[PDB]
């Protein structure tokens, strides 16, 4: 429908810095934040996904 | 498939300043401007997301 998503496009990177922003993936774990869950994202290959916007 | 989506990744904004450009959450409430939005997507964990953009 619509939805509020995160872009995962132009990761992995393997140097980035990142107030604490978390991520919940599918997985039910608290990513840090954004560039620790797109390379995990990246590094999952479909099996992982956005939960939501949080922590867990 | 494809949607059309709001990023909040890079919320919640402490201070933000946002014409009046309105979202409606789950929730049937019309979030003033994105920045109104996306923090409270986050202050939601998950109980929040968006039914449509612009006022219920």
């Amino acid at each position: 429908l619509a939805a509020v998503s995160v872009d995962c496009s132009e990761y992995p990177k393997p140097a980035c810095t990142m107030e604490y922003r978390p991520l919940c993936g599918s997985d039910n774990k608290t990513y840090g934040n954004k560039c620790n869950f797109c390379n995990a994202v990246v590094e999952s290959n479909g099996t992982l996904t956005l939960s939501h916007f949080g922590k867990c």
